[PDB]
RNA sequence: GAAACUUAAAACCGUGUUGCACUGCAACCCGGAAUUCUUGCACGUCG
């Protein structure tokens, strides 16, 4: 809820965000999911990984 | 003895370069030290 006045603060005349994120509490209200024909996940996951080379 | 100017007239003048030769010159770095550097996701929101 402290994610939503904020993102309330510069929109919110589109789509009202304070009443839907008590509603269901989740925010932001979507999940930039994409898709390649065969599996559905996110947009942008990496996997990190590190080495202390000389 | 008492009485009659060794006087009159006459430029110490005429001619003549304080002139001739001579570098205010020779040698000398406006030179030695100094990062256009410090912070900053081409990103957020979907009846």
């Amino acid at each position: 809820d402290d994610m939503a006045k904020v993102l309330d603060a510069q929109f919110g005349k589109v789509v009202k965000h304070v009443d839907k994120t008590r509603e269901l509490r989740v925010s932001p209200l979507v999940l930039k999911r994409t898709k390649i024909d065969n599996i559905c996940y996110e947009m942008g996951q990496c996997e990190l990984s590190i080495r202390r080379a000389e």
